């Protein structure tokens, strides 16, 4: 099988809170530890667990035949889109830093820097609508019926994060008990985004922040509450959890992932080189996507690719790369597509571990569900994957 294409899509790296909250203050007597930079931005560390993701791939793709050992890939050899965001820009300079050293690989964005771009969520532009009833319904199913079911099957784990927080010591418990019960949750459906009010997003929001101070390297995540991975594990289930609702839920996931997925689509179709997305020239070599963990679930779910991360409590983790190849098949060069999960290990990212061949970061080779034609390998022909991404996409989402 000789590899011919890749495109990864990646997830930003490390980056500080998005926000700090009156109610993220009430639920815990502790103060949170503060961050080197601006709301949201990529820390310096959180570029530098990129930038070793980019060495890796470097590597990998030198031994796959795809990218010479020496010197800088030859132009439009390597590609990177970004969003505007600037830790979504700055993940890609550091990713084409690991990647290329010295090579100054442009960081494309969309012409308008101050504004959404809309191949990263269609309905934030309003170039598409949900459907207000079916979603609703289709979400509420997912959830075990009601978002009361769905809290009752995790009571668990928000008693955990409830330790954590010592939540019983905390403002909003001494005037008054517990977080699904003090901040019922209720699930919000409008034209351009679904949304889950009260215990279900703040606890996905919460246990985010102590998985990215972890991989931080601060000295106690959690107010040093946190000692084992078990607990890391049940935490994080909550924010998974959330993203099952509100991201893998294919009555969201398919049209918020549709320009992505025309995207990838061409990226991976041989065809004449030619300049589009971007003013990029495709299909190349080596397409580099960096954007959101909602993007890497919004494809999860059109595309029926099911995971869950080993070592990596986060299933959707700050640098995770969904990674889509096309490789040929030399005994009757056919063209098939493989889909992966490549993910530094929350103790990778706790001791920035520098990744190589001998010491690489983890990887989980996905199955497209759908996928009627398959190799021994598990990949889907292009025809196939062709088919099933014509079927998955909503033609009115697209740019
Ligand atoms: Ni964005
Ligand atoms: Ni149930
Ligand atoms: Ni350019
Ligand atoms: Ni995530």
């Amino acid at each position: 099988l000789k590899l011919e294409s890749v495109v990864i899509v990646s997830r930003h790296g490390v980056r500080a809170p998005t926000k700090a909250t009156q109610l993220m203050q009430d639920v815990t007597p502790d103060a949170w530890p503060t961050w080197p930079v601006k709301l949201g931005w990529l820390t310096p560390r959180g570029g530098e667990l990129i930038a070793y993701l980019g060495h890796y791939q470097r590597q990998r793709l030198v031994a796959d035949g795809l990218l010479a050992k020496k010197g800088c890939p030859q132009s439009g050899q390597v590609a990177i889109i970004a969003d505007t965001d600037e830790r979504t820009r700055k993940t890609g300079e550091a990713f084409a830093a690991g990647l290329a050293p010295d090579c100054a690989i442009t960081v494309h964005t969309q012409v308008d820097t101050s504004s959404p771009d809309p191949l990263f969520n269609p309905l934030k532009t309003g170039v598409c609508q949900l459907d207000n009833a079916n979603v609703t319904d289709a979400i509420l199913s997912r959830a075990g019926g009601s978002i009361a079911d769905f809290t009752g099957h995790r009571q668990t784990a928000f008693r955990e994060l409830e330790r954590v927080l010592n939540f019983p010591q905390s403002n909003l418990c001494l005037k008054r008990c517990s977080l699904t019960q003090a901040l019922p949750s209720e699930l919000k459906v409008s034209a351009d985004n679904v949304a889950l009010t009260g215990a279900v997003s703040l606890a996905s929001m919460l246990t985010e922040i102590f998985l990215l101070q972890q991989a931080q390297g601060m000295p106690e995540p959690g107010w040093g509450r946190i000692t084992d991975s078990h607990q890391w594990n049940t935490l994080l289930s909550l924010h998974n959890a959330q993203f099952y609702l509100l991201q893998r839920t294919p009555e969201v996931a398919r049209s918020r992932a549709t320009p992505l997925l025309d995207l990838i689509k061409t990226a991976l179709t041989p065809h004449p080189p030619q300049k589009q997305a971007y003013g990029v020239t495709l299909p190349t070599s080596v397409l580099f996507i960096a954007g959101h963990d909602t993007n890497l679930a919004n494809l999860g779910g059109a595309l029926e690719l099911n995971w869950t991360l080993p070592g990596q409590p986060d299933n959707t983790p700050p640098g995770g790369e969904l990674v889509f190849e096309r490789w040929r098949r030399l005994s009757d060069n056919s063209q098939w597509i493989q889909v992966s999960l490549v993910f530094q290990t929350l103790q990778q990212m706790r001791d920035k571990t520098p990744l190589s061949l001998n010491t690489p970061p983890g990887e989980v080779k996905l199955t497209l569900a759908g996928c009627e034609e398959r190799n021994a390998q598990g990949m889907c022909s292009l025809a196939g994957f062709t088919q099933i991404v014509n079927e998955a996409r909503i033609p009115a989402c697209s740019l």
